[PDB]
């Protein structure tokens, strides 16, 4: 069926020694959006699937076909999904029941679920939605999130870079998920760094997906252990895979605004070991 | 805090690479029954956890203090555990209810139990309690299994070496589970083979732990993909890691025992690659 | 003229590295029969030749030519050689003197002899001429072997899968030769192991040729240092070179057949070091 | 003698395969200012000198005994020096010629020069004088060259995190020099990216030198080849090697200052290989 | 424009890791003479440029076009060169100076030349016009140098095969140059030992011509530290080049002539580490 | 038991990779001749045992202990020894038969001799018996070989520095051996090149042992495949072991002389691939 694009987990003793096209062909997903398709990357770093998708002339489904290629009778039969807009006004429908999904408006839907359509209503400016899928083994009501019932926060500060806004779409305080996390965080313009100082959680695993760049600029994502880092070189709408004992932060040479996608075994997001920047250098 | 063994995942790549004691220091549990004591060594493949107890001059428990180790209130607050007992006689207390656990008698205890204490009843013949434990979004009920209640059955022929008694205790026809399942095969004498022809399994991973074998006895269990197989020999009462790009495959110099245990995003124990042992050579 | 397969000698630190297509192409003889030919391996290990002839619509004969491959003016000028029948009644004619060879019959041919013509009585079933060949100094007699001359031996028990019957072509006790030795060993229906526990010798090499094997067979041949064994994975009627620093035991997946040869600087089957497999685990 | 610090020339591919501390080791400069002492490293990329000299209770000469080290009479027998003041009012006395350098004014020394002593007018706050220093086949002028002599000229913008104002002590419009320009880089509070977008240039190199940053903030310096780019974090104070083959270019976590030295064939700026951030991702 | 072969600078630790082929790929410059055509090798080991021209139905130059590969105007703008004519008599013209160059006739033009032709008398027995170019800072005159000027030297003794003459060109005893030094030794017939014992110089480094052999007469050129020597086995007009860590001794199969080519920071010939042979050994 | 050095025999790929110590440590014997012992090094290279007794205050003898080390009853029970004296006068005694040994006297010693014991008559000039031992089928007379039994050959010429006087000594001209041949050649002052232009051959080993060098001379001992040559820095009476795959020749910085030994599975010296020394440049 579909075209998967699988990626295995890996050794911090072996990350170490991954030369840049190494580091991309393992944590980077360079495509998340082709028209009228769907795309779709399986981690086997907690097993989460990432992908975009973006209709134009027609809408694009998952459910009976991709579950198959999952083992199973339909892709959430085991799993949740979260999606979130980042282009014009859609539609997601689940099961029959249709969700107006417009321009950073949200939607989780349980496990249990049997086929999502996904559709744009202007061709002109398609919808183009961002998901992360997660293994759940209960299932929670499907619900649509919207930027109000988020309450964003703005922290930071211009002298270091960091004066952003924050909005929690998928956690504790909005519903109830089996594992997954999702948010948006906007930098305001001028400002380039994104979780500084960075962190590690062993019983965890983040996806940032960054977007809403110009075609001249480019975010430096740091990756790898705090005394062994890496950086991979990303453009508008890609996306990258971080181990568990590896640091996500990334700085571009532009404000830009990226998602992050989080699964683990718990939803204790303190649960982390801090790493100030000044024991980094 | 109690010592925790912590094996990194890895990529197929990186294992092909690694010598002999590179694979038993990445796959191989050498030590999972200490007297008195519990052994826990956590794999971030599925973050399963495994190990063994064998109380003998006082009870076993965990609870908060591991809990606290996974970030948690305590063990089981988002998992769920599976202990088989091939030891003597001895019990399993969860929250106060205590469990009859007889000699291949096994307990499934569900998400949610605070404190699970274990205990033998005679110090001559010490319980020996091997337990896989694995994330769990879903509470189902505590529940004691034991050989008549499973569906034993007979397969293999003296040819093949392969003659066995499978022994199914958590598995969908028994119990429900979030993700694992757990069985106990035993070879009659003078057969060697376990999962012969082997397989392998994307979705779901396995660790198989080998006993009943004689001092002078090892068991070569193959590893790796099925074009680049490995091997690592073990010895009694001793644990197997297996990636899911891997097989699982083992051969003695005489008859034994093993369990193996189950986990991933489903459990259907069809979808699975059959290898024929004849595309190895 | 026709072509030889060269193998050169191997370190044991070289040979660790060898990844499984690595271990195949230095030590396995995938080809040893191949209709109206004879295949021909030169191993650097002592020298030593091994390989198969089958002949079916013709004659095959070595002799001059491949004496000129070899720097001198025939094959045998300064080897030896030991040939055992798997195949079907054939006959083997040194410079003239015809011998019949039946079904495990053998035939020992000394030095100096100058060409030796191999046939086949049936077409339908072939003698299938497994032979060894190595430096000679002096001329020992020609000498026809069969299966009663060699008084065989039961050895072995089910339980440790073992039972087998050993006999011994070429040896002391039989025949004089100037450092081959080979034998067949048979191993009963339902039996997997062979040369266990294993042993290497510093001062000899052996090779090992597996037959009578069902096509949906194999064998996981051990190699390498006790503390650091591989193994390559061999198929019906296939041959593998074994280091002096290498052991030299093998496991089927069904029972099977082979035949050992050993040469070296001397006959002492006893210099050996014994490896317990316990020490391996 | 006076301690040594010499780094080798380095091949593109040999520097990718160094991994963090590997990169430290051959191009990060972490020592550059010790109390009444003078800091030498010498890299055999165009036999360029740095270091750093902060005179405290006693003054810090350079003389006959560094040009004992280096083959000659005295250390500029034939090599031209560039210093820079970035702390308190010192002076720099040339075979008895004081000059007064205070903060940001800056000392050319030609070739020829025997001895150069360093001295700081206050203890509390002492000069900082950071030289780099190249061979020089012609003897030009010594000259002071202080702000007001040079051309400020500020560029960039917020938006780009690069507003600075770019201060260039030693070039053609200011003075002669044999190879050597150096000049002083700082960014306005809030601005982050040094050398953005990138190049590199065949025919020279260059060393960067950062300072006035934080003991809570860091650089995150990019270099490699364009599509093979690696970084090293540095801290306050410290300076950085960059071969002809590798960028330069570096973003902080909070604003900074620095210098660049460059040495080479030739002093033609524009003669370099533009990168556009865009070709990196 | 014409062809450039660029050479990197190189870390002893990484040449030493090359194979035979890695060697001559980096040091071995193996086509100096082209007929009507000019050859030309930069090293970013001190930034000579070496090479060789062989006028036969027209005439070479160098000026405008090269400067501008170069980044300037002109080859020589800021480059002083020496040339050496190991092959027919011909003609050098500077600027329109025309300077008869004969059979080991030499020239060393200053920096400031704007245009360089070479040419040769007899198309039957054309000039071979040796070079090496380095960076020049300051402008000497123009200078030609015959063998005359030179004052040989033969040194050496059969039994120690070293017996030779040296001729030294480009020296100061001879003319003023920046920083290069240039000279010609021929051994006698039956003498192979060329730089023994040998030595190391940090500061300076060379580059080796050898000439005048035999078609079936080679050089083995050793290179490397000391203690961990290599070598490049080269033919007629072959030219190699060594790093400043790097020995440069070489031993024929018969007398040779070769021509040595030396730049650096300093022009103390006797400021080196001297190396006797039985410290290699 | 005597020190045994063991040398593993080897694949071209892996020497290939070597250092210059790891060449050392795999081909070079750097002490043959020490006071009142004998030296024995044992190479898996046709099991070819070579060292050097020097008897100065006692006899050294080699029989029952040695063979035990071999798995046998004695030393020679199935090797051939060859033994050339270059030190001073002394006699080898054979099961009880004196043989008188003069300086470059030399004797082989078949196989079935049981016990050989060393001598020297003056303990101010000792005999320095260099000796090759082989394994044998075969038992030839024990022989004593003098130089005017010897047909020297004197060739080469000082233009190729190879003037040299060749001494074959156990050769099939002179006596029968199962597989050893030993020589002894000796360059004329003033030159040193031996076994140029070189050569190799599948068929059979060499093993070089130079000695007469002076305390400030060494021999670059050439060796590896044509095309992937490396060499060995070797001094005064030290031996050096050369795989079939490899090529053996030897450069002094001054005149020596050396001893070949051979052995094989002929004796055909000219079965061998000859290489003009320009294929290797
Ligand atoms: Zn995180
Ligand atoms: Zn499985
Ligand atoms: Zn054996
Ligand atoms: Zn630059
Ligand atoms: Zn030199
Ligand atoms: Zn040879």
């Amino acid at each position: 069926g579909s075209a998967m694009d699988v990626r295995q987990s890996i050794h911090s003793a072996h990350a170490k020694t991954l030369d840049t096209q190494g580091l991309r062909n393992e944590f980077l997903v360079e495509k998340v959006f082709v028209a009228d398709e769907y795309t779709m990357v399986y981690s086997h770093i907690d097993r989460i699937i990432v992908g975009g998708i973006m209709p134009i002339t027609k809408t694009v489904s998952v459910g009976g076909e991709v579950g198959k290629q999952l083992g199973v009778s339909y892709f959430l039969e085991r799993r949740e999904l979260g999606v979130i807009n980042i282009g014009g006004a859609g539609t997601i429908t689940v099961d029959g029941q249709c969700y107006e999904i417009g321009h950073r408006d949200a939607l989780y839907v349980g496990k249990g679920a049997k086929e999502v359509v996904f559709a744009s209503i202007d061709t002109g400016t398609p919808a183009k939605f961002y998901y992360n899928c997660a293994p759940a083994h209960t299932t929670y009501p499907t619900k649509k999130v919207t930027p109000d019932e988020v309450s964003p926060v703005t922290l930071g500060d211009n002298l270091t870079s960091n004066r952003r806004t924050i909005n929690k779409y998928f956690v504790p305080d909005v519903l109830e998920t089996c594992q997954l996390s999702m948010g948006l965080t906007e930098l305001a313009p001028g400002n380039l760094w994104n979780t500084m100082p960075c962190h590690t959680h062993e019983r965890r695993m983040e996806v940032y997906f960054y977007f809403n760049m110009d075609d001249d600029a480019c975010v430096f994502h740091m990756m790898g252990q705090p005394q062994e880092t890496r950086h991979i070189v990303m453009h508008n709408e890609q996306a990258v895979i971080s181990p568990s004992w590896s640091i996500h932060s990334g700085v571009g040479t532009k404000a830009y605004t990226f998602i992050w996608g989080m699964v683990g075994e718990n939803q204790v997001f303190d649960d982390m070991d801090h790493v100030a920047v000044k024991e980094i250098c």
